[PDB]
C-alpha cells in the first residue's frame, strides 16, 4: 500500500478488507446535512505541557512524536468522554493547492490537513486503544494556501534532515498550540484511520476555520520522498484518501 497507480486507495480493500467498512474515513461534510448538536460540550485542548521528541519520514508522511507516558498534552470535553493523549500528529498534503486534505467541505478541497492523534487513556496504551471503538480522537485540521504560518516553520525547516523514508531527527521544544486556530468549533462523526489498519477506532473532531499556510510552507513538504535513500526518487505528494460513504451515520456541529 501506498498511494501509487498500482498501491492507491482503491486497492486496499484487498490487504484490508474494512476499507469497505461501515464507519470508514475521510467523508464529506455537507454542512446543510449537519445536525446542530446543542448537548455538544466545548473542546479541551490542554496542550501547554507538550513534549515532542522527534519528527519521522515513514515512507507516506513524516510524523512528529510526542511523549505519552503522562497527561501532558490532552483533549477531552466536545462529544469525547474522559481524556486523550495525543501520541502524533501528521498531515496529508496534494501536488497543486487544489487538493490535499482527505475531508471535504462541501465537497471542497484544502491544500492540507493536519491530524493530531490522541488515545484513550481508559485503554493503557495506543495498540489497545485501537482495539476500541472510542479509542482514539482524530482532531482534523485544514490547511489554506495565503499568509505563513509562524508556528510551522520550525517542522518546514527540518523536513531536509528526514528527507526519505527511514530517516528520524530530534525534533524536541515543539509546541502544537502554533497550529491551532482561533476557533474550535468543529464538526464530529464516529470514523477510522485515513490509512491501513484503517481500524474502524476513531471519533472525527473536524475544525471549520482553516489555519493559512505560505505557498512556501506547503512548498517543503513535497519535495519529501515515499522512496528509500539510494531508491529512485518518487515525491511524496498527494499522499491522501478520497472521501467513502457517510452511510447512515450522522454529522454533528457544534455550531
Ligand atoms: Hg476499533
Ligand atoms: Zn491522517
Amino acid at each position: 500500500w501506498g498511494y501509487g497507480k498500482h498501491n492507491g486507495p482503491e486497492h486496499w480493500h484487498k490487504d484490508f478488507p474494512i476499507a469497505k467498512g461501515e464507519r470508514q474515513s475521510p467523508v464529506d461534510i455537507d454542512t446543510h446535512t449537519a445536525k446542530y448538536d446543542p448537548s455538544l460540550k466545548p473542546l479541551s485542548v490542554s496542550y501547554d505541557q507538550a513534549t515532542s521528541l522527534r519528527i519521522l519520514n515513514n515512507g507516506h508522511a513524516f510524523n512528529v512524536e510526542f511523549d505519552d507516558s503522562q497527561d501532558k498534552a490532552v483533549l477531552k470535553g466536545g462529544p469525547l468522554d474522559g481524556t486523550y493523549r495525543l501520541i502524533q500528529f501528521h498531515f496529508h498534503w496534494g501536488s497543486l493547492d487544489g487538493q490535499g486534505s482527505e475531508h471535504t467541505v462541501d465537497k471542497k478541497k484544502y491544500a492540507a490537513e493536519l491530524h493530531l492523534v490522541h488515545w484513550n487513556t481508559k485503554y493503557g496504551d495506543f495498540g489497545k486503544a485501537v482495539q476500541q471503538p472510542d479509542g482514539l480522537a482524530g482532531l482534523g485540521i485544514f490547511l489554506k494556501v495565503g499568509s505563513a504560518k509562524p508556528g510551522l516553520q520550525k517542522v518546514v525547516d527540518v523536513l531536509d534532515s528526514i528527507k526519505t523514508k527511514g530517516k528520524s531527527a530530534d525534533f524536541t521544544n515543539f509546541d502544537p498550540r502554533g497550529l491551532l486556530p482561533e476557533s474550535l468549533d468543529y464538526w464530529t462523526y464516529p470514523g477510522s484511520l485515513t490509512t491501513p489498519p484503517l481500524l474502524e477506532c476513531v471519533t472525527w473532531i473536524v475544525l471549520k476555520e482553516p489555519i493559512s499556510v505560505s505557498s512556501e510552507q506547503v512548498l517543503k513538504f513535497r519535495k519529501l520522498n515515499f522512496n528509500g535513500e539510494g531508491e529512485p526518487e518518487e515525491l511524496m505528494v498527494d499522499n491522501w484518501r478520497p472521501a467513502q460513504p457517510l452511510k447512515n451515520r450522522q454529522i454533528k456541529a457544534s455550531f
